[PDB]
C-alpha cells in the first residue's frame, strides 16, 4: 500500500520503526538534531539502513552525541575509533563528526540554540512537501543548499546539499511522507 511505497519498500522492523517514529516527525531538541545530522554525514557510499543499524555503536563511540564531549575528541580518540566495532571505519567521516560538534557549539554561542538556528530555515514550521507518489520525491532544493553552505562556514564537514536535504526530511523540518502513508504526521 501507501506505506510500502512511502517507506522505501522495507519490511524490516528497525527501518519501519524509524519510518513511523522518527522520519518526518518534527524534532525540536538541539542535541537530538545534532545526532541525526551527524548520522546522515556517515551515509555516502553505504545504505541508509546500514547506518541505522550502526546507531548504537555510534552512540557509544561518540558519548551519546553530547556535543561538548564530542568536540573535545582528540586525534588519539579517532585513532582508537579506527578499530571500534560496528562504526564506519572511514577516518574523514569520523573526524567530520568532531568538526560538526565544534560547529554546533559555535552556532549556539551566536544564536543560543542549534534547534532555533535550524528551524529558522523553514520559518519555524514543518514544510509539508505534499507528495503523493514516491516518484514525486526530489533529492535537493535551494533551502538545503543554503543550509549546507552556511553550516560549512561553521566547520561542519561531510554535509553537502543532498545530505542536508535528507536530514531535513528525517528531522521533520520537511515532511516527505506520501499523502496516504499511515505515518504521515498531522500539520497545523
Ligand atoms: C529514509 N532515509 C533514506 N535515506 C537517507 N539517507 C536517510 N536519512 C534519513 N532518512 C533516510
Ligand atoms: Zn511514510
Amino acid at each position: 500500500g501507501a506505506m510500502n511505497e512511502c517507506a522505501f519498500g522495507t519490511k524490516d522492523p528497525v527501518y519501519l520503526n524509524f519510518h513511523d517514529h522518527v522520519w518526518g516527525q518534527p524534532l525540536y531538541d538541539s542535541k537530538a538534531l545534532f545526532k541525526l545530522l551527524a548520522l546522515e554525514s556517515q551515509h555516502a557510499g553505504l545504505s541508509w539502513l546500514t547506518i541505522l543499524k550502526k546507531k548504537e555503536a555510534y552512540e557509544e563511540a561518540f558519548y551519546d552525541f553530547e556535543p561538548e564531549k564530542v568536540a573535545q575528541m582528540t586525534a588519539q580518540d579517532i585513532d582508537r575509533l579506527m578499530t571500534f566495532p560496528n562504526i564506519v571505519h572511514h577516518r574523514k567521516k569520523l573526524e567530520a563528526i568532531v568538526n560538526q560538534a565544534q560547529g554546533y557549539l559555535k552556532i549556539e554561542q551566536a544564536y543560543g540554540s542549534f534547534s532555533k538556528f535550524l528551524w529558522s530555515y523553514v520559518n519555524g514550521k514543518p514544510k509539508d512537501l505534499q507528495y503523493e507518489h514516491a516518484s514525486d520525491r526530489i533529492t535537493v532544493d535551494d533551502t538545503a543548499t543554503q543550509l549546507s553552505k552556511d553550516l560549512k562556514q561553521y566547520g561542519f564537514k561531510f554535509l553537502g546539499p543532498v545530505t542536508v536535504f535528507s536530514f531535513l526530511e528525517a528531522a521533520g523540518l520537511y515532511d516527505a511522507h506520501l499523502k496516504d502513508c499511515p505515518s504521515k504526521p498531522k500539520h497545523n
